[PDB]
């Protein structure tokens, strides 16, 4: 395994970067920092994209497509919608006019979900280019969200509030927690029925510390797991498997925890792979490979045995603090960005070409 590239911008230093991928394709990289410029690089390494901003952008996100991406910034109203197959940068008004702090899409239709930190929610179809503003959804500041198989928006707000709605913005589902969201996905569960293939039951990160289980099926029983606190606190958690959670902590301690009835949050292994601090962990199930960076060193496990080591990478010295881990929908691309503003590309992942006449061989390097 080998970098293919790595993005070091004069403007990005001394600053934390915010970096994602095109899904399903992976042919578009959009990266911020605090320039309130936002770049679109190819797969070479080339920029391909430039939008500029009034204010520091928030985080980016892919729909199925990947073609239309949608670009924020805070102290502003406006989305800067970007299209991929023409790669056309034209401006969105929402008319809401609030503190806008998350943006996510459907993970099936193209669906936009936009909230603020007054807790205005506004929907965008695009198939329809239609907006439909839904008032009232949270009290105090959105924090992440998540979308099933069905389009159900989940939405969770710093008033330790979770709302489970429908595309339509009707609310159906309203539930109180401890303390405050983070992290929210959906995810299907696997019982011995199969004739249940919807997303519905959330999980979602409580005070960095832990976790709570919302199932719209049974609303009455919320599940809730509590780690040891030598662990530290919760930095990102990732789903594989049949309802397998593995969950990263500040200390370098991975815990993988199994999701069926009557085993909710049994560990299954647990190690110390970074001595000091684990910085992400991604989770490729084309790869079927665990990649966890931190203490400025890179470890790649196979999924079936987490215990074996497969790829260790020691990364240099300039590159102290690390951000997240983000594969492509393929596995092919990893890249990780790092609080200094420096962005990696490593190919985890590459087609097999390959041709040999006589003993002259040629293969496909990157």
């Amino acid at each position: 395994m080998k970098r293919i590239f790595s993005l070091l911008e004069k403007t990005w230093l001394g600053a934390p970067i915010q970096f994602a991928w095109q899904k399903t394709s992976g042919n578009y990289l959009a990266v911020t920092g605090a320039d309130y410029i936002v770049k679109i690089f190819d797969r070479h390494g080339q920029k391909r994209s430039e939008i500029n901003l009034p204010g520091n952008c928030v985080a980016m996100d892919w729909d199925k497509d990947g073609d239309v991406l949608a670009v924020i910034a805070e102290k502003s109203s406006c989305i800067y919608l970007w299209d991929a197959n023409t790669n056309k940068t034209s401006q969105l008004d929402n008319g809401m006019r609030d503190q806008m702090s998350f943006l996510l899409w459907s993970k099936v239709g193209s669906f936009l979900a936009v909230g603020t930190v007054k807790g205005n929610l506004l929907i965008y179809n695009h198939q329809t280019s239609r907006k439909i503003p839904v008032l009232g959804k949270h009290t105090k500041r959105i924090t992440c969200g998540c979308w099933n198989a069905e389009n159900l928006l989940a939405l969770g707000g710093e008033d330790k509030m979770i709302t489970v709605s429908n595309q339509e913005g009707d609310t159906i589902r309203q539930t109180q927690v401890r303390s405050e969201p983070s992290n929210m996905q959906f995810f299907l569960m696997k019982m011995d029925d199969r004739t249940s293939a919807a997303e519905s039951m959330i999980s979602v990160v409580l005070g960095k510390k832990t976790l709570f289980f919302l199932n719209l099926n049974e609303p009455d029983n919320p599940a809730d797991l509590e780690f040891q606190q030598d662990f530290g606190n919760i930095v990102c958690y990732n789903w594989y498997g049949d309802g397998r959670i593995m969950i990263g902590f500040s200390c370098g301690h991975f815990v993988v925890i199994s999701t069926h009835t009557g085993e909710l949050g049994q560990e299954i292994f647990q190690a110390r792979n970074h001595k000091d601090n684990l910085t992400s962990i991604a989770v490729s199930q084309t790869l079927n490979k665990v990649a966890t960076c931190g203490d400025n060193c890179i470890k790649i496990q196979d999924l079936v045995d987490l215990k074996d080591m497969y790829v260790i990478l020691n990364l240099d010295e300039e590159n102290k603090g690390l951000g997240t881990l983000s594969w492509t929908d393929d596995g092919q691309l990893l890249a990780l960005s790092t609080q200094r503003g420096s962005l990696h590309v490593f190919l985890t992942k590459l087609p097999i070409l390959g041709d040999a006449c006589s003993t002259r061989i040629a293969y496909l390097t990157s």
